[PDB]
């Protein structure tokens, strides 16, 4: 349960977001000016809070506010986060200082967290004022799958928002249920907001065949980038400059439910196409047709997508989930947190499903087999 969002809780993530600033501001930290660039969210976070603040402007629109069950999970959130900032750099130490050192890379995943956050809220209370409960879903299809499961809920648990989801598109294992989180649950928060769906059926409409795309496009596709800025698409088809056709495709911190794709020309030079609200795999199709992709990440083969117009190894979706915040959820279930260490072999999972291996007669850990010697209860953080 979160506590109630007034004005007070506002002000302690203001508190929590200067530290963060702060922080990041040591010279030390050499840190580049790129999206996502914690140095322009979190003040842009506070000037987003600030006019939420001006539009609620009596004791009565704030205490709705303050009871609004987006607005606490954001808040909520946006304490944790910035926490688990402070957190990084207190243990993370001079470690910090290495561009290349896994707390770095754990910083840019915190960057991506803040930017999708504050990209949500804007769009959760355009101009200040929430529109949540009105908000429109661009594909009409699966607009009718969240009104059917969810009515009008702003933001919902991601452990019913994927049981729901594979009662229309199945779900074949944990490990697939979990790339599917860390691709749709883009703050990291373990909610799924009607702004994070709609972002995730727009990338890989058509919703009829949504988990075909995504899994065939993101999850094995050789072009796929994931979030890349326009000099690190340069930086990637660069050694491909003499190979015309040569594409990638990426998402972007700053253009969220669109897909960019870059591509070697005829002449040497690397361009950049934003396909028009239609599916990836028909335009990577239509370009293929045209000559312009013909290499995905300057590779011989390119792969046939127009079974998609009318398969994943599990290391596939390991391979995948390492750019994101997923350690410390279960494998086995991909709905409850590890909160259990099997002892000696140190495998971690839930209690839950740890009991249902157990009571089913299994061999000793659901991982390795091993014969458990003990069980000690316990909490992952997803930078373990
Ligand atoms: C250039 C670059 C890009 C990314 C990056 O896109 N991060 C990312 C974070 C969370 C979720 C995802 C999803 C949507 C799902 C899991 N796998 C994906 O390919 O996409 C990506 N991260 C980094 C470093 C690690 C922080 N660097
Ligand atoms: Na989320
Ligand atoms: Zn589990
Ligand atoms: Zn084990």
């Amino acid at each position: 349960k979160q506590a109630a969002a007034d004005r007070r809780t506002v002000e302690k993530t203001w508190k929590l977001m200067d530290k963060v600033v702060r922080l990041c501001q040591n010279p030390k930290l050499q840190l580049k000016n790129s999206p996502p660039y914690i140095l322009d969210i979190l003040p842009d976070t506070y000037q987003h809070l600030r006019l939420i603040l001006s539009k609620y402007d009596d004791n009565q629109k704030l205490a709705q506010l303050s009871e609004n069950e987006y607005f606490k999970i954001y808040i909520d959130s946006l304490m944790k986060k910035s926490k688990r900032a402070i957190r990084l750099f207190k243990e993370g130490k001079e470690r910090m200082y290495e561009e290349q050192s896994q707390d770095r890379r754990n910083l840019t995943k915190l960057s991506l967290i803040f930017s999708h956050m504050l990209a949500e809220i804007k769009a959760i209370f355009p101009n200040g004022q929430f529109q949540g409960d009105n908000f429109r879903i661009t594909k009409a299809d699966a607009a009718e799958f969240w009104r059917k499961f969810f009515g009008d809920k702003t933001i919902v648990p991601w452990k019913v928002f994927r049981q729901c989801l594979h009662e229309v598109h199945q779900i074949s294992s944990g490990l697939e249920a979990m790339a599917l989180k860390s691709t749709i649950d883009l703050t990291c928060n373990d909610y799924i907001s009607v702004f994070e769906f709609d972002i995730f059926t727009r990338l890989f409409q058509p919703w009829g065949s949504i988990l075909r795309n995504w899994n065939f496009l993101a999850v094995t596709h050789p072009g796929y980038m994931a979030f890349l800025t326009y000099d690190e698409v340069k930086a990637r088809l660069q050694k491909y400059s003499t190979k015309p056709g040569s594409y990638i495709f990426r998402l972007s911190c700053t253009r969220l439910g669109q897909w960019a794709i870059g591509y070697v020309t005829g002449d040497g030079n690397i361009l950049q196409t934003i396909p028009h609200n239609k599916p990836l795999f028909q335009a990577l199709i239509d370009g293929s047709r045209e000559g312009f992709y013909l290499y995905p990440d300057g590779r011989s083969y390119n792969p046939d997508l127009t079974g998609l117009c009318e398969k994943v190894t599990q290391e596939q979706y390991e391979l995948y989930c390492e750019m994101g915040s997923t350690f410390q959820l279960c494998k086995i279930c991909a709905e409850n947190d590890k909160d259990v260490k099997i002892e000696p072999c140190g495998h971690l999972m839930c209690t839950s499903c740890l009991t249902a291996w157990q009571e089913s007669d299994g061999q000793g850990c659901p991982f390795c087999r091993c014969e458990i010697k003990g069980t000690e209860p316990i909490i992952v953080d997803p930078f373990d």
